[PDB]
């Protein structure tokens, strides 16, 4: 591809994607399906990779998420919330691996999890008590949704230990509830949600706590942000320590040594994809040890120690 072609094409792609980002991250009402958005974003990455000069501040590859809504107390994140690099093929995963084993200079162990179609949240605890629930917003300032998150049961008020921490995860709506809700939202004359994620988001990100409580929402915690007294050193460990202290966590997790294991994992759950009561849209491959995650660091937008495969 030529430079003169790229330039004008990137222009098309940035101009489109940032409108979609506004639709999705802000309004929670996307024009286009996800597999499309990923095609167009994947294209733009390739262009900006071939021609790093075309990278601009407002490129989607540079920001995370979107702005905060009007009537919602702001929720600053002392530790940033980031996005995640994506892959779509056997090819792409083996590549990640090779790049990671290069910069680390050895083979290393990955914790595999499922990618839940849900809304990212940040939960903050102090001496065991729940104190603030936050969206991601733009990675550094989200929205205070504490009063709404209270209506979601799997979210504990009191931990099993009187510890001060902050933990990150997804809040999703099960397929059953989802369909009931769209059906529910037709005799009303109201228009549907595109998917469980946008169902979850629209429920959580409005002001009327009473009708949030009428939806069926649930949670899975993925990551520890502020550890406080927590002793976990690896991701697989962390997950058990998250269950230990009283958080819901996805049991489908699997620690994989080699990457044939990882690929087999992805095979397996491609097949079990629609066996599950919640909509899954891919797998998450994380570097297991936290010091290794510290070694690779984050990009501007995402972690280098983690990739998210997407199904076709
Ligand atoms: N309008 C859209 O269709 C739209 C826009 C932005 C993100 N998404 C979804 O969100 C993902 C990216 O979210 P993260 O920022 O957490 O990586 C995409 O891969 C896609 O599944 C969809």
């Amino acid at each position: 591809l030529t430079l003169t072609a790229a330039t004008t094409r990137a222009q098309e792609l940035r101009k489109q994607l940032n409108q979609y980002d506004h639709e999705y991250y802000v309004k929670d009402q996307p024009s286009v399906e996800d597999y499309v958005y990923d095609r167009l974003y994947k294209e733009l990455v390739d262009i900006e990779t071939e021609f790093p000069d075309l990278i601009t501040p407002d490129s989607p590859t540079q920001n995370v998420g979107g702005k905060v809504l009007s009537g919602f107390e702001k929720a600053p994140h002392d530790i940033p919330m980031y996005s995640m690099n994506r892959g779509f093929s056997k090819e792409d995963i083996f590549a990640f691996d090779e790049r990671v084993r290069k910069a680390i200079g050895k083979p290393v162990a990955y914790c595999c999890e499922l990618l839940i179609d849900g809304l990212d949240i940040s939960l903050r605890y102090e001496n065991g008590v729940f104190v603030r629930g936050a969206t991601r917003g733009d990675g550094t300032v989200g929205e205070n949704i504490t009063e709404n998150l209270r209506t979601v049961r799997s979210v504990p008020m009191d931990l099993t230990e009187p510890i001060s921490v902050e933990v990150r995860g997804e809040c999703y709506m099960p397929k059953q509830s989802f369909v009931a809700l769209n059906e529910e939202r037709e005799e009303n004359g109201q228009d549907i949600f595109a998917n469980p994620r946008n169902a979850a988001a629209g429920s959580l990100r409005q002001l009327d706590t009473k009708i949030v409580a009428k939806r069926n929402l649930n949670t899975f915690l993925k990551q520890v942000a502020d550890f406080g007294p927590m002793k976990a050193k690896t991701q697989f460990e962390a997950l058990e320590e998250l269950s230990a202290i009283g958080f819901r966590t996805n049991p489908e997790r699997q620690l994989c040594q080699s990457i044939d294991e990882v690929w087999a994992y992805i095979e397996e759950y491609h097949e079990k994809r629609s066996t599950l009561p919640y909509e899954i849209n891919g797998i998450v491959i994380k570097v297991n040890e936290f010091a290794l995650q510290d070694e690779l660091g984050f990009t501007v937008k995402a972690p280098r120690w983690a990739i998210a495969y997407k199904f076709p």
